[PDB]
């Protein structure tokens, strides 16, 4: 399978194969032919990428060319948080892959979007009602359409959402052609591809592709083997939680749950520590009416005493509202702010 792609796939609805969805009676100047499938490639990932949200850029920071996760059930502000991310990040290109979702789901994606975000933006979508094929070529589809723009000196960032419902359509897809069940319904096509689609993104002489991969997780207690191995395989994972969401403390990560692999290669010494810190005084809070409710009061105890005089101050930084805007300079200096 090769697409056609080109500068003139920017600000685009693109479905699965890569062809465009929208009315237009000029169809857009596509010159260029690429495979969706890349043989194999190395480099180090030594620049900090910001996503413009305070809790990551702070605490669990990002780097140029690193694969991401992140982890969210159903009604924990996955979207919400999606959208920050491609308002806020500094990518030149942003290709986006929308698998799965039905177009309601998708338009109110979209809507958290405007005109000069959208303008950098490919926008591969495929909806549920698609056929599993197409949802399934649609990851790479985007993948090389990432690759596209890398090689043009890009920084790109890669969004897929999600990972998961790519994996189910790969499912059907390797079902249909005869392969057996190997763990938890998936067929062994389905697994060898998540390290291949996942090895294509990378830092690179000319520009990079940063990826995200959202990994949706279920209300129940049933095992999914596709999010063990991306589990494996990712440089960085965020765990968005019902319990925060429940709060309304968003965007709903819980920092304990989170990581990033690569944040020590990419932060000064300073901002590394001033992180551990705020990690530390999220962790050890305690509401102070426990203790009120049984005779007040410190000791003697120092670090659980700056968590409730820092409370205020934390949730502030680690809370952000879809419109809220926070460049990394902002972000650290915010950051040192809440751990005196
Ligand atoms: N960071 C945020 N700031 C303000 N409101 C938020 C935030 N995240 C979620 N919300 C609120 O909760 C709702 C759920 O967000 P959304 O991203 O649509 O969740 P889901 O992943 O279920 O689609 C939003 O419509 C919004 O009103
Ligand atoms: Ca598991």
């Amino acid at each position: 399978h090769k697409i056609r792609v080109g500068d003139a796939l920017l600000g685009r609805l693109i479905d699965g194969i890569g062809r465009p969805m929208e009315s237009n009676i000029v169809a857009p100047y596509l010159p260029f032919e690429r495979s969706l499938y890349a043989e194999p490639p190395r480099q180090v990932i030594d620049q900090p990428f910001i996503l413009g949200v305070r809790a990551i850029d702070g605490l669990l920071t990002c780097g140029i060319g690193q694969r991401i996760g992140i982890f969210a059930g159903s009604g924990v502000g996955k979207s919400t948080l999606l959208g920050m991310i491609c308002n806020g990040a500094s990518a030149d290109i942003i290709v986006l892959a929308l698998i799965g979702e039905r177009g309601r789901e998708v338009n109110e994606f979209l809507a958290l979007l405007p005109q000069s975000t959208l303008s950098k933006c490919v926008l591969v979508v495929t909806t549920s009602d698609r056929p599993a094929l197409e949802r399934m070529k649609a990851a790479f589809t985007a993948t090389t359409i990432a690759e596209y723009f890398r090689d043009q000196g890009k920084n790109v960032l890669l969004m897929m959402d999600s990972v998961t419902r790519y994996a189910r359509a790969a499912r059907d897809v390797g079902l249909a052609s005869g392969e057996p069940d190997v763990r938890g319904g998936f067929p062994p096509s389905v697994f060898s591809s998540l390290p291949k689609l996942l090895e294509r993104a990378g830092p690179a002489p000319k520009g990079s592709i940063t990826a995200i991969y959202t990994v949706l997780l279920e209300s129940d207690n049933v095992n999914d083997p596709i999010g063990d191995e991306v589990r494996s395989i990712l440089d960085g994972h965020i765990v968005l939680t019902r319990e925060l969401a429940e709060e309304n403390h968003f965007p709903a990560i819980d920092i304990g749950l989170s990581a990033s692999r690569v944040m020590h290669n990419v932060v000064t010494s300073e901002h590394l520590r001033a992180a551990a810190e705020c990690k530390k005084l999220i962790a050890t809070y305690k509401n102070p009416e426990l203790l009120i409710r049984i005779g007040e009061y410190m000791g003697q105890d120092p670090e659980a005493d700056k968590a409730i005089k820092n409370r205020k101050l934390i949730q502030n930084f680690i809370q952000q509202s879809t419109k809220d805007i926070s460049s990394y300079e902002k972000t650290i200096e915010s950051l040192f702010k809440v751990v005196a």
